[PDB]
């Protein structure tokens, strides 16, 4: 049944709750972003109002075939009224089209639902600065102090410099980047930019990217693999067998692969700096795991919460075990005693 952490009290609303059938008493279904564990259940047969960003609504129409009459896109950073309740959509710094949602309840309570987010100090100057938030529905994906990772900027500088050096040393090297969802487009786009190539990809992935309102996108991507020396493949194909196979397909145009796997966290992060990352190599194939995250690190999460000073926190990730729930509740209490709220 629908978990309580997907329901907004004092409303008929739910967030990211499309796999439970008809939720009794729900008048409006919000979708924070187009990742499968959040949209699970949606299709062309859905007939309730879906409220989302413009970019998520493009993906719902083009990829899932949801009918236009049930897609209700909202502009960001704008007070809107939905079924009698004031709401605002804010940029979540996750994947394209991802939002946080501010609910202003008729009784005076203010609720922030982060969806999935990567906390940033820029959020401290949005419309969130303008009033008090009482209850926080929080993306706790990496809520433990072991989870450190570098800035997205540091990670992209590493990838650009590695790719440019390899291809200038060997103009017959191919660059391959893994994907299984939207997000992390800077990794393959920044590398294609430094190399003077478009990124080549399947027709399915090209269709997906063309929904994302990315500026000048027709100049940066293509379905013609032969004209490209940056290829995108399913994340599943980023291993030695999959890559050896791909290289056979390119008909002796290339004699080396340099591949990137943009993982979330990996335990080489508790020890190793970005400067010190090395690949796994077999023969003429090398694979780099780069820690490019679209979720908050521990410290980023803690700073955002200590700034916001909510009265109550409701975690939305890692909720399925008692040890995980009790650990998170201990960190919330530490943060509150340190900051004095
Ligand atoms: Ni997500």
């Amino acid at each position: 049944t629908c978990p309580f952490y997907k329901k907004i009290p004092g409303t008929g609303f739910t967030v990211d709750a499309f796999q439970y059938g008809v939720v009794e008493g729900c008048t409006a279904y919000f979708l924070t972003h187009f990742h499968s564990d959040h949209y699970a259940g949606l299709s062309k047969h859905f007939t309730f109002p879906v409220y989302c960003s413009e970019i998520t609504g493009n993906l719902l129409k083009n990829k899932l075939h949801v009918q236009e009459q049930y897609i209700h896109p909202l502009p960001l950073d704008t007070e809107c009224i939905v079924n009698g309740v004031k709401v605002v959509l804010l940029d979540a710094n996750h994947c394209p089209g991802a939002v946080m949602i501010l609910f202003y309840l008729p009784n005076g309570t203010v609720i922030l639902h982060t969806g999935d987010f990567r906390a940033d100090p820029s959020m401290e100057r949005s419309l969130l600065a303008d009033q008090k938030v009482h209850m926080l529905y929080l993306d706790t994906t990496y809520c433990s102090p072991e989870y450190t990772f570098p800035s997205q900027q540091e990670v992209i500088r590493f990838a650009i410099n590695t790719a440019f050096e390899a291809v200038t040393l060997n103009p017959h090297a191919l660059v391959v980047c893994g994907t299984y969802s939207i997000g992390k487009e800077k990794v393959f786009l920044a590398i294609a930019d430094v190399l003077g190539s478009k990124v080549g990809m399947s027709q399915e992935k090209y269709k997906t990217l063309q929904c994302l309102n990315i500026p000048e996108i027709n100049s940066l991507i293509t379905t013609d693999m032969c004209s490209s020396l940056v290829h995108l493949l399913p994340m599943m194909q980023i291993n030695f067998k999959g890559l050896q196979s791909h290289l056979k397909k390119c008909g002796g145009k290339y004699n080396q692969i340099l591949a990137f796997r943009p993982t979330g966290w990996t335990h080489s992060n508790k020890f190793t700096r970005i400067a010190d990352v090395i690949p796994q190599t077999k023969g003429n194939i090398s694979i780099y795991g780069i820690p490019y995250s679209e979720h908050s690190s521990y410290l980023e999460m803690k700073r955002f919460v200590q700034w916001l000073k909510p009265q109550k926190i409701i975690p939305t990730v890692n909720v399925g075990t008692w040890k995980s729930r009790s650990t998170m509740e201990k960190y919330f209490r530490e943060w509150k005693l340190e900051a004095g709220y």
